[PDB]
């Protein structure tokens, strides 16, 4: 009894089982985190953590450059055990991330650097800005957040359940092939349990105009998430005024950006030959699909843009919707899967002392169904059958103002807390 | 009861209602700054604080050269929400200013400190001189000035009330535009409650004679601060002693300037294109707009120039004031609310080590009244009704002498002094 | 003892002096005004009331049209007497609007008909959409509004005070002048005791090209608000790409628009003719006063747009922004006293029978100082000095939920729940 609640506020005393509706035979695999984080010339940089993804990336680390002027992406913070490679299924228990520095080079003499923490029901593209101020205008929940904790007393970053019926992902691994394939294919069985679908939606108006060939004029331009495989779909469909005397490629991109710098994380390309037979339904089609292992940092932009390659097409206004509502699409993996893409919990330092280290010490409980390889020597049972449990995370996540249970500490705060609950 | 006192006293505790005659439906809301400052090279600098002005720009930050000849403007400290998205009328309540280094030392002997701080009545313009000395012949209040305190004892500036019926201030908000806006053309709803104007007023005398064709000699130079809208108005008549050969354009400037140098803030222009029918009668009409956000930095420098664009008429008289006064002026803003624009508060560090840094942490509570978006979902009410209220607020500032109630205090007084009002 | 809030809740039992700081030499009155408004084909309609706009126009009509695509002005709603015509300075205390049928059934089953009422905290520009059931989302407080109410029965628009230390405004007085005129011209004295500022702000981009010659190309329209005098000041300096090969005079037009059609309530027209020699940067300033009597209908929108009277000047790109900001503003009368265009109360009327009558019964108290003419006759006085007074009103506007002390009321409710007043 109550072996449930204490794993979710004692991350890192073992996990045990979700007394949920949703029941199979797993086994419980507490993983854990560490890194060492060497901080910039500028020594403040932003840690992006994802308390509740039940895959293996928990988080990210970007870094600001010389001034604030821009981010950088400095590496994934993954998990020890690739989890994809030994199983199919998974559901996150609970989890701790843990930040600190607390301690200088061989020989330095000042120690200067503090912390701001704030958990945010959003996308980290519900944010405007990430600086270290900024993240305080997130929330008003005096439960979630923290502001102005030294590095030499550090952060606990706890992760509280949105939910108790989560189902069991699929965690993006590869399956049996045949010794035909190209050398440099594979193919993943990804997620697709609860997708989230954007839309960009261009009006059926005239295309802006281009200043030459080859330049490529921009369409949309907003903010998206993405952190693993997608699906493309739509096409973009106009109408030329007049017809063409030379054949028009009319070049489609569709990038992708992070929320660092203005590189391309993934690039699409569709082209629309325009003839003088379909001079008035014209259509590029967007049907690609994205692989989980291109998103190599996370994705929050979307640039729809096109160019033409015929100097005599400048003119010749090729206006919008000719063949239906001319949109473009793109669903993902489980994105409204309610622990995948939020709530995320950001965690600023401030003007660390250069050449010093951030250490992160993550422990992330898991319940996992083992693949085919694993199943053979493994014994996967069901939870041991508390039928309260259940209740007291309700009742004590609905008292969390009076009881005062954080979803983000100071780590002094926390160490002592948290010990009613052994 | 004494509720209102002890938010101004101890402005961290929370909002609390003002118990004036001003009694329209508000929200009290509750904001936090944190800046971590880097001193530079010099390591002198000085930061400004406006403590009562009830936007979102609650101070400012400069930093001393080299040599500590001039200043350099850094960055403005602003609170984390930029209030003018989420609301429309707003009234300061309390402020508060923490100043420290936070700079942790590997072993004994703290590094080097002096941090200075004077409560100024007048506007930042109307300083003679800031330096580390010249910020005790400021006042002569032995309850608004600090001096010699080590910059990890730290100073507390405080805001005391400088009347008790302000009117809700419009907050600068963005007003809702069509489709067929130019391409970022946007109107906002001003400040201009009560405002503070300056009268160039040139007298009826020659022009000073220009040097060559576009060299931009000097008619009036001088000292007006501005921080937000502002509005010139006026015309600069003058009239020419003969014919003139060729058309003249007589380029007027009127450019605005900060503090540190003289790199304009914002610039405006009107030219008068003196000609044969006019040459008794010509004009310059001063009628632009300034907004805002063209204001970077605070302005307190104003300079008026002139030029000619014709080689032969130099040795044209042009005496001025043939058709009325010939003067400019610059209404602005709502500036003469106390709260804005004075009283100022100067703090100076100086001769800092230029590995140290400077943490400001400014906290703000407000009344305010949201935009018509977050009306739908917030519930806006009437202040709690304390009677006596007020009354004790305003015994207490009578008595701050012999209570030693102060405007920047000493912070390892300001918390066993202010725990009184527990 | 406890006369003034008397006046507020029954504000049909006379005036009384406002028990505040404002302290003046006054006459007391109460004035009235009775309008059987015409319910049309679609009988629906929309009553816009200020419920605390201390002059003499007291509302607005707004009528949908036939098929209900948008509505159309019928007239305003003012007291009996034209106040600026006996007094100078005026000062509300109290208002009572009565919406009712006046038309009775002969028999059995109550008419057609059915009343909405809220009382929104913002300006008429700041509601989007003024049907009949998007206007229970203007408020979230239960006693602003009031749904579904049975036009027969009818309901009670009662002003609550938005603060107390309201200035006297004037009243808009029309100044002795002397029998040397120009048969039309006259001088009044308008308000502006504290403003309301608009500013438009174009960004320094291209012009947007025009189509054609004298076609007005549109530069940006929003929701602005103004209801009375407005003083346009402005400047819009630009320059063209090349030397024109003729005279262009680059027309602008800033108009003023209801919120019901797109026919300009007034309109104010600048020019800037670019030469030869001013080609670099030529400005178009906007010096105009619209007098409060030009205000036929409240406005609601702007419209800033542009055109240029040569064909050669479809080319020459035309950047702005080249001689400072250009921007143009616009303040107007004293718009941010709180009770002049805010806060607003929307009542629609829904579907009754077409050709019936609807009927308002407004009642104002005000606090006046009369013209010359009526000082020699008319003993001015000082408010009757009740000390509580105040307090006892805000009590009661404190206690506004527990209380329920309403905005707007079911007729018949209002009727007997201010009875206990006395």
């Amino acid at each position: 009894t109550a072996t449930y609640l204490k794993s979710i506020m004692l991350p890192e005393t073992g996990p045990a089982s979700i007394p949920d509706d949703i029941t199979e035979r797993h086994i419980l695999k507490q993983e854990t985190s560490s890194y060492n984080l060497e901080v910039s010339e500028s020594g403040s940089g932003i840690l992006v953590c994802f308390p509740g993804a039940p895959g293996s990336r928990i988080g990210a680390h970007y870094r600001w450059n010389a001034n604030q002027t821009g981010l950088e992406f400095d590496q994934w913070l993954e998990t020890s055990q690739d989890l994809k490679k030994a199983f199919n299924y998974g559901r996150l228990i609970s989890r701790k991330y843990d930040i600190q520095s607390s301690t200088l080079p061989a020989g330095l003499y000042a120690l200067n650097g503090t912390l701001n923490a704030a958990t945010f029901e959003g996308s980290l593209s519900e944010v405007e800005s990430l600086t270290y101020n900024s993240l305080m205008s997130l929330t008003t929940n005096p439960q979630d957040k923290v502001n102005n904790q030294l590095v030499t007393k550090g952060v606990t970053v706890l992760n509280l359940p949105t939910g108790f019926d989560k189902p069991y992902v699929r965690l993006e691994d590869e399956t049996p092939q045949g010794l035909q394939s190209m050398n440099g294919a594979k193919m993943r069985c990804t997620a697709a349990i609860a997708p989230r679908r954007y839309e960009i939606d261009l009006p059926s108006q005239r295309l802006p105009p281009v200043p030459a060939t080859g330049t490529l004029t921009t369409l949309y331009e907003g903010n998206a998430d993405i952190v693993n495989s997608t699906t493309v779909t739509g096409d973009i469909n106009f109408g030329l005024a007049r017809q063409p005397a030379d054949e028009t490629t009319f070049h489609f991109q569709l990038d992708f950006m992070g929320l660092d710098n203005d590189v391309p994380v993934v690039t699409v390309v569709s082209s629309a030959l325009a003839t003088t037979d379909n001079h008035r339904g014209v259509s590029a089609k967007m049907t690609q699909s994205i692989p989980t292992e291109n998103i190599t940092k996370p994705i929050t932009r979307v640039k729809l843009s096109y160019k033409i390659n015929q100097q005599t097409a400048i003119d010749n206004v090729a206006t919008l919707g000719t063949m239906g509502p001319a949109s473009v699409s793109f669903s993902s993996g489980n994105g409204n899967v309610p622990g995948v893409l939020r709530p995320i919990t950001l965690v600023a330092y401030e003007k660390m002392t250069p050449l010093s280290i951030l250490t992160v010490a993550g422990v992330s409980n898991y319940e996992l169904i083992p693949n085919p390889e694993l199943l053979k020597n493994m014994v996967t049972r069901y939870g041991k059958y508390d039928p309260e449990g259940l209740n007291y995370a309700k009742m004590i996540l609905s008292h969390r103002e009076e009881l005062d249970i954080r979803t983000v500490w100071r780590t002094e705060e926390y160490k002592e807390r948290t010990r009613v609950f052994n």
